[PDB]
């Protein structure tokens, strides 16, 4: 069946606008899962499965009698995806169990962990969602096996289908760099937004770079991809050595064995995959890595082992029995435990990567001291832990549960409490008066506003106007934030502030965060109001300001915009056409295909645009809220030619008399081009729409500005 | 960016499930087309519309100074993608706006055509759709060059994305037959569901069977793609010629001249294609098809020329400017007028397909009857055009507005008008009562009831249990329906009937399609019972009951269900998997995949199976509505394999001892595979799910029944 895809590969695809419908989620409209799980008797769920542990069924026998470690590795895969640059993957969405990533090879045999859930997730329904299962079964595997976690929270609801995900170009699994859709170039760099070595791996190859069992140049690769997932080196040996303090590899014959991966089985298979031919295909037979290493005497029990074996010894490199690079300890006695045979036991073996924690030279100061001070290792591991498995959650005002840290960590964007009352109406409507009166304008209001609310996104669910981190390092400095403008906007605001916070009795006050918000509100009214419309624009206080100390300007860079289609702003010159950046935009600002088309409209003629552009400015009355945007796009009295200067700018002359008219972008232009936006542009254009785009462009301000209001949900 | 439907080629696709969500619509949630047509000045749009015919834009300048030919062949080609075999394609959601048709080869510059009337779109707004404008642009186009038209009714609502429908599995466009993936086999047989000879056609090629210019053997393709069109010879002939009595084709110049369709322009084209190199581009210049055609002396006025030609003159095979094969009278005068110079004057000429009419001996005889008798020629064409632009409407329920015929058609399925008091609620439940104590059991209520019902295709909305067609030729008889316990249930139900009317005053009656669909109600309600649970299934009365000789017969043999995974039937061995099947279904059912998955589990425990199969029947209390399918289908206890003799069919044996539990089809097991139906089969297999089971059960049941309900719309 050829479809639209096959016939125009380069369109645009809107539909990632409009996954995650009321259609495909099988759940009521009204169902709400922060409800259900509150209502969760979580310590019987934890009961169940610590007896889950021990519990060993026989198409997939327990190493050592014990899942703990397929637990560990099944919820540190869950959260592993996650990458900074976007937000996207994590284990925030339970999407191991959809494709792709159900069926990645470096999640071989995590499709039977998953299966040893079902009968815990079945018993328990919709009060815990897989996502928050995947996470919880790790926590207590550790607590199983005599780790004290840093604590949990619940909150990740379901979802129903795949994320549209950029995992890379390689039309093949494992393919090793510099084939024909490469994602290195250069000295080893890795294209954005990606976080992984290769396609269909978590973050690094277990043998080497490119298979290469080279564990100083491995190292370089786990630095560079863990910091992709927002990991620091402390952290990052922390984790490893943590991880790998428990359970095994497997790779106990040739990976010729194993069969198609789950979406490729058969029907039979029942939603598993890669059987394998090679003996019972299971157990300690076992074939998932291709690698074969146990990494300490005591497999399902927290100890100090890791560092003692790995600066206890000297290294020999050798093969698995799958023929896969691995390294064995020169001179050693048969110390580590076989994971079904009493009588057997093994050399220390580590990984390649395993070694990279003692020969790199920044690695090996932190290994070093973990080795020495083992309480410093097992605290460091519990907040990596916890981070790792938290990182995409969002405000901590998500969080549900018993067991959720009261330690607040700098990592999670922290928000202070509230502590006073808030504004109400009467308040409210004497602020944008003052601010009507101060003399900042429409575009300057709507501007700033914008600024500070469109940082968020839905992936990971950081960033928004909560904190007002815009008057803050690095925010205040964001090319597309129009620093000086901001500067004195930010300036007359506070003013503003203080003056309404000194005649306040009682401990009545305004944060500035609510007043950046609140005064993007009374432009958006202005505005309407210079149309000759009668809009009240809804406004919902309650936001604090965040401190400098509150906000890591590194962990901040991710988050500024370097394309912000409805700003016209693009910050270089980038492969990716400015249209597919848009799109991507609005799908992390939760927007769909008419939400999208209506704000960048009314933002065009509001004066959003950074540097006062020309783009896209459709009106002759600029800073007045009307559909004039999309009258004019349509107007085939209107003909667009690209500039000699630059083809992606375009000129929009009068078709008989050559006169120009118009400038725009292809972000303008998009709209009048693509068949689908064409039709929502012609519904706003149209000669009935000029109170539904004013309605409907206020109820899309509201969300946007509202995306980080968790504590109100 | 590498995607699942790289990865897995094969995989279902439940996307087709959830298009058309309230995401991608920019209508509000309470939007009701209907009522917006119900208020448009209809007759002030047509008067707009009667003034565009002659009001030539320099873009795109009017042959003749008259729009109308070009009107036309875009009306007709809305609604020529008309497929009677699934229902798919036609007018009547407007979606030549979309891809792939907006750029399918045979729609060039159809794009101008549907641009001149944005002005006319944007000032009615939503108050008519795209959809209903096409249409209604053909008529005013007719009308306005002096036919009368057999009347107009508006209702097609707008869509919003492009519509997933297979076409054909060339990959390049306009591919002659006996490619590797040709649509033609055998003696000529083109693949159902096709209705096209190529890729990107309406339904033939214009110069004869791939490219031969032989009228006789384009006759055959004629004849075939109309029919799988719904149209007989009669109604083609007078199709054909009545539109080649107006306005021209277009091949001034080499084909190599024009450029990217739609969506392959670039931005600056603004949704336009074709651009052509070739003087000016347009005009007495334009090129579409690259023939060179015009058919009679008015090209803007109704006439009877086209026979008067066709058989009036000795026809002679030349080649268009382009290259194109068409026909010239050589002997005659040059009578025909140019498009723009009136100093020139042209010979008559034809299309190979246009002398299929006289050339082909069943043909011979209607142009021929047409031809000595033009008011029959415009009657049938009258009729036949408004079939062509309706036939995807659905019920005359739908039609809305001043113009609609009153005549009632047998192709539309009528339904009789309902002249006397319908049953209330104490009625219905007398009824219930008195089915469940006839002895009709859960089984065969239920299972005649979906099989009336099931009918339903949301592609042209034919089909349903109003009409009560299925005591009728041909349903009564088809193999899915099980004649002969078919006879015994309605014979029954029919004694029930006659008791209650005979019993009634005041007129009261119930229709046997009510008492079939009030039946089914009691089956559900007492097999809830069963599984120990009170519920009322919804139901609404007013269905009617259609006689024989309202029933054409040929005409319903395309709503036969040759697969109905709901039923676990299949008719013979397809090349298509029958989990395909399954989804394709649900699509024409308008289920969502959650609506598909608990419809299906229900009906399975309730013995809703062809031939009391017990494949897929997972539970031990058959007839009692439960959850036992997800609950037994889930049970990783039960191991599944391919039987020996039957690769499609499944056991299903206990994991420890062997022992056979079940056996399923790939329709039922393909719920314990897809990882998005296995996640849906979760919610509704988990030990909280039994009131969401049998409450989502009931509403889908009550959707079902009420598909074809647009009298209650
Ligand atoms: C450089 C980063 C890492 C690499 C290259 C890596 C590699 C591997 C590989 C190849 C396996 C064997 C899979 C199999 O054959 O069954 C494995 C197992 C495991 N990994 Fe890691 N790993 C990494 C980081 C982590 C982290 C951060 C954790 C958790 C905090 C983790 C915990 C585990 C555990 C518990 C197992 C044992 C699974 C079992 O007993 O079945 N690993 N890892
Ligand atoms: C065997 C079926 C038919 C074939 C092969 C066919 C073929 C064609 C072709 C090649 C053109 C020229 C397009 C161009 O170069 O501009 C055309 C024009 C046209 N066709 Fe047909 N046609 C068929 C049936 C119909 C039907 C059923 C109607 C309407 C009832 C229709 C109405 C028209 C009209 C009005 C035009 C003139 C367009 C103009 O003036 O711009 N055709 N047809
Ligand atoms: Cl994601
Ligand atoms: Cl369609
Ligand atoms: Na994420
Ligand atoms: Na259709």
């Amino acid at each position: 069946g050829t479809s639209n895809r096959d016939w125009w590969p380069n369109q645009l695809d809107l539909s990632i606008l409009h996954r995650h419908s009321s259609l495909s989620d099988p759940m009521g409209k009204d169902f709400n899962y922060a409800q259900a799980f509150e209502k969760l008797d979580l310590a019987a769920v934890k009961r169940d499965l610590h007896a889950l542990m021990t519990t060993s069924q026989d198409w997939w026998p327990a190493d050592f009698g014990h899942y703990g470690g397929l637990f560990i590795r099944m919820a540190w895969h869950s959260a592993g995806t996650y990458r900074t640059a976007d937000g996207r993957g994590g284990a925030g969405e339970g999407q191991q169990r959809f494709a792709p990533l159900n069926s990645w090879p470096n999640n071989a045999n995590l499709d039977k962990a998953r299966r040893l859930l079902w009968p815990i997730k079945q018993k328990y329904g919709r009060a815990i969602s897989w996502a928050d299962l995947l996470i919880l079964t790790g926590n207590v595997a550790l607590e199983s096996m005599g780790f004290k976690t840093f604590g949990f929270a619940g909150g990740r609801a379901d979802t129903w289908e795949p994320e549209d995900v950029y995992w890379g170009s390689e039309k093949i699994w494992l393919e090793l760099s510099g084939g024909p859709n490469s994602r290195y170039s250069g000295d080893r760099q890795l294209e954005n937004p990606l976080a992984a070595v290769q396609m269909g791996l978590i973050y690094v190859n277990p043998e080497g770079p490119d298979g290469n069992p080279d564990p100083v140049a491995a190292a370089r690769d786990i630095r560079d991809t863990f910091a992709r997932m927002a990991m620091n080196d402390e952290e990052t040996v922390a984790l490893i050595a943590g991880g790998h303090t428990f359970g095994k590899t497997h790779g106990a014959g040739p990976a010729s064995n194993v069969g198609a991966e789950p979406e490729a089985a058969g029907i039979e298979a029942q939603g598993l995959g890669w059987k394998s031919a090679y003996r019972t295909g299971k157990g300690a037979d076992a074939i998932t890595s291709g690698l074969e290493v146990t990494w300490t005497t005591t497999p399902t029990q927290w100890s100090h082992n890791f560092f003692e074996n790995l600066f206890g010894y000297e290294w020999e490199l050798t093969k698995s029995p799958a023929g896969a690079h691995q390294w064995v300890a020169k001179g050693a006695d048969a110390v580590i435990p076989d994971a079904f045979d009493p009588s057997k036991k093994h050399r220390p073996t580590m990984l390649t990567t395993d070694l990279s924690l003692r020969f790199d030279p920044a690695y090996e100061k932190i290994s070093r001291r973990f080795h020495e001070n083992p309480e410093q290792f097992a605290d460091a591991f519990a907040r990596a832990w916890f981070k790792l498995t938290h990182r995409d959650m969002g405000p901590r005002a998500r969080y549900l549960g018993p067991e959720v840290p009261a330690e607040v960590l700098l990592w999670q964007d922290p928000i202070p409490a509230v502590d006073h009352p808030l504004i109400d109406a009467a308040d409210a409507a004497e602020l944008k008066a003052k601010v009507l009166a101060s003399g900042l304008t429409v575009s300057q209001l709507v501007s700033t506003a914008w600024a500070a609310a469109s940082t968020f996104r839905g992936s990971d669910k950081r960033g928004g106007a909560n904190g007002a981190r815009i008057r803050l390092a690095p925010q205040k400095d964001w090319e597309a934030n129009q620093p000086e403008q901001l500067a004195a906007v930010l300036e007359t605001l506070e003013a503003i502030r203080t003056a309404f916070n000194g005649a306040q009795r009682g401990g009545k006050q305004v944060s500035l965060a609510d007043l950046i918000v609140l005064a993007g509100c009374a432009g958006v009214e202005q505005a309407a109001k210079n149309a000759g419309h009668a809009v009240t624009v809804p406004f919902a206080p309650g936001r604090a300001d965040a401190s400098q100390e509150q906000t890591d300007v590194e962990s901040m860079a991710v988050l500024e915009p370097v394309a912000d289609g409805f700003r016209n702003y693009l910050k270089g010159k980038y492969r990716v056409p400015a249209e597919v950046l848009l799109v991507d935009k609005a799908q992390l600002l939760t927007l769909s295909a008419p939400e999208m088309t209506v704000l960048l409209g009314g933002l065009r003629v509001l004066g959003a645009n950074v540097g006062q552009s020309r783009h896209g400015v459709f009106t002759a009355r600029e800073q007045a809220l009307t559909n004039d945007f999309f009258v004019n796009l349509l107007d085939m009295g209107t003909e667009w030619k690209p500039t000699a200067a630059d083809a992606d700018v375009f000129e929009g002359r009068d078709r008989a008399t050559g006169e120009l008219k118009w400038t725009g972008t292809r972000v303008d232009l998009v709209f009048g081009s693509h068949s689908q936006l064409r039709a929502l542009a012609e519904v706003y254009g149209s000669a009935d729409a000029q109170e539904k785009f004013v309605r409907d462009f206020v109820a899309v301000w509201n969300k946007v500005m509202n995306l980080d209001r968790f504590d109100l949900a």
